[PDB]
C-alpha cells in the first residue's frame, strides 16, 4: 500500500554525467561511448545571445576550447560538431560505463525522471511531466544546463535541461536537440503558454487510488466520451480519446470500472469540487501519474 | 526555481541490493563489505509468526539454508548472526562495489530516501519521512521487505531504515541498520498498530521558508507569537510542538528571508485558521511537512526572490 511520485534509479544515468566548459560557462554532459552531448548556447557569451549565428560560432572554436571534465580526469576533445540544439564532442575515451541506451522523444502527458546535476555531479533525482505546453515544472538553479530526464523501458532518455522561463518553469530538448514547444536557444522574448490538465493521467490516479480502497467518488452513473469531452474543454482539461481509453484498458480491467464509468466520477469532481474531502492525501486532482506509472507501481515493476 | 520532493541519487546504493532466499521466502538484503544485511524475519514460517523465538528457528540453520542472490551469481553464506532485529550473513565475496557508508539512527521529522526492491533489483526511488508516530507513510507491496532508506549528504550513504512490514492502516515500519525497530513495534504477529499521527511543524515551517525564496509571500502577516502561545495553537491541530532546537535549524533560512521564526510561526497559525483561500504554495493545495530545513536549503537557491 501507499502511493508516492516515484522516480526510476538512476544509478545507469550517474556514470554518464560530465563537467563541461567553453569560456567563462561551466554546465553538465551526457557522455555516451565516446561522444559527450551538452547544449549548444553552452558556445555562446552573454552577447552572442541575443542574435546568434550558430553555425559561425562553432566554426570559431576549437577543441581545445572545450575542457570535459569525468570526475578529477580530463577528457580530450577530438572533434565537434552539432546536431540542432545539441553539441556534440568527440572525446577520446569511451565511456566504460555506458549504458544499455536510446534517444527517444515523449509526448505531452508522458512522464519522466530527472536527475539534476551542477558540475558534471550528480545532486538528487525527481519526477516530471512533459506539460500540454510543452515546459516542465522542474525543480533547477544555475548550472543545472544539460542534466537529463530518462524512463528505464535500456535507458530511454527523453530530454536534456536549456533553460528556465519566466514563470519558472522549464525548457529544453530531446537528445537530438530538438526543442520541446516553441522555444527557441536564444534571448528574446519567451513564455510558457496557457495549460490545461492531462485528463488520461488524472483518470489514472483515480484508478490509483481505487487500487488503494479510496472509493468516495464513484458513482451509479456513466458517460459518453462526447459529453465527456464537453465537460473537459470547460474545465481546462485535455480532451480524452478512445486511444486514451484504451491505454486506460489494463487499470480499468484491474479494477473492474470501466473507463466511461471513472469519466462520470471524474466529471462530477469537475461540477462539484471534493467537498472538503481528499484523494491519495491529495485535495487537487494529480495529473503527473501516467497510466504506466500506476501499473509500475501498484505491481512492483523492476 | 521549482520545489520537488527530492531524492539522492540512488546508484551507491542499487550496488548493494541483494537477493537473500531462505526455505520458501524470498526478499532484498544490503551487502556492504562482506557482509549481507536482512530482516531477520526471513527465518519465520507464517505460522512462526504469531509466537517466534528467533534463537530456537536460527540455531536450526546452517549456512548453506541461506541462499544470496547478487544479479545473476551466487554468493556463498559462510557464517550468520542475529543482531537485534536484523540478520547478518557472512559472504565470501565482499561487494567490490560498496560505497563510503555509515549506519545512522534519525529522530521523528527526519527525511531520506527509499529505494523500493523487489528480489534484489531496484524498482524506484522515493522520498519519505520518519512520522511522529514511528511509522513511514512509504510505497511498498509484498516482496519489499529489506529495502533500505538513506541520505547521501557529502558522497558517504548514511544508512537509516530498513522495511520490515506493512501496518493494517497501509503505513510502513521497520529498523534503524542495527536491527532496532523505530517505534514501539515487533517483528512478532501483534495487534500493534500505528498511534495517533501529527504534522510536523518544523517542516511546515521550513517549507514556507522556500515558498518565501522562490518568491511568494501572500501567507506573511503583521503579527508574532510567543513559542509557547504558537505551540498551544499548534497543538490544537495535531501540529507537533515546536522547540528551541527547531527555532535554531530555522535560522538560515530565517536569515536569508528577513521573516523571523516566530513571524513565520504567526503566518502558519493565520493559515492552520483561515485556509488557502483558493491559492496554493509552491503547488500545494496543502500544508507540507516532509521537507527539512536542512533539505531547504540542499534544492533551494541561496538568493531570495526579493
Ligand atoms: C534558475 C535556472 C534554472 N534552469 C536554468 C537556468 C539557466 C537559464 O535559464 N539561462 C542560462 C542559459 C540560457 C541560454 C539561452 Cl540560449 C537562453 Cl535563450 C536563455 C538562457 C537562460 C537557470
Ligand atoms: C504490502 C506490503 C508492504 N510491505 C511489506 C509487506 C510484508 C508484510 O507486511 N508482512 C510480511 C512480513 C512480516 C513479518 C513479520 Cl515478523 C510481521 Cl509481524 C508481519 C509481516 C507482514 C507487505
Ligand atoms: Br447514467
Ligand atoms: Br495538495
Ligand atoms: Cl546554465
Ligand atoms: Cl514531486
Ligand atoms: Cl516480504
Ligand atoms: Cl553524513
Ligand atoms: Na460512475
Amino acid at each position: 500500500s501507499g502511493f508516492r511520485k516515484m522516480a526510476f534509479p538512476s544509478g545507469k544515468v550517474e556514470g554518464c554525467m560530465v563537467q563541461v566548459t567553453c569560456g567563462t560557462t561551466t554546465l553538465n554532459g551526457l557522455w555516451l561511448d565516446d561522444v559527450v552531448y551538452c547544449p549548444r548556447h553552452v558556445i555562446c557569451t552573454s552577447e552572442d545571445m541575443l542574435n546568434p549565428n550558430y553555425e559561425d560560432l562553432l566554426i570559431r572554436k576549437s577543441n581545445h576550447n572545450f575542457l570535459v571534465q569525468a570526475g578529477n580526469v580530463q577528457l580530450r576533445v577530438i572533434g565537434h560538431s552539432m546536431q540542432n540544439c545539441v553539441l556534440k564532442l568527440k572525446v577520446d575515451t569511451a565511456n566504460p560505463k555506458t549504458p544499455k541506451y536510446k534517444f527517444v522523444r515523449i509526448q505531452p502527458g508522458q512522464t519522466f525522471s530527472v536527475l539534476a546535476c551542477y558540475n558534471g555531479s550528480p545532486s538528487g533525482v525527481y519526477q516530471c511531466a512533459m506539460r500540454p505546453n510543452f515546459t516542465i515544472k522542474g525543480s533547477f538553479l544555475n548550472g543545472s544546463c544539460g542534466s537529463v530526464g530518462f524512463n528505464i523501458d535500456c535507458v530511454s532518455f527523453c530530454y536534456m535541461h536549456h533553460m528556465e522561463l519566466p514563470t519558472g518553469v522549464h525548457a529544453g530538448t530531446d537528445l537530438e536537440g530538438n526543442f520541446y514547444g516553441p522555444f527557441v536557444d536564444r534571448q528574446t522574448a519567451q513564455a510558457a503558454g496557457t495549460d490545461t490538465t492531462i485528463t488520461v493521467n488524472v483518470l489514472a490516479w483515480l484508478y490509483a487510488a481505487v487500487i488503494n480502497g479510496d472509493r468516495w467518488f464513484l458513482n451509479r452513473f456513466t458517460t459518453t466520451l462526447n459529453d465527456f469531452n464537453l465537460v473537459a474543454m470547460k474545465y481546462n482539461y485535455e480532451p480524452l480519446t478512445q486511444d486514451h481509453v484504451d491505454i486506460l484498458g489494463p487499470l480499468s480491467a484491474q479494477t473492474g470500472i470501466a473507463v466511461l464509468d471513472m469519466c462520470a466520477s471524474l466529471k462530477e469532481l469537475l461540477q462539484n469540487g471534493m467537498n472538503g474531502r481528499t484523494i491519495l492525501g491529495s485535495a487537487l486532482l494529480e495529473d503527473e501519474f501516467t497510466p504506466f506509472d500506476v501499473v509500475r507501481q501498484c505491481s512492483g515493476v523492476t
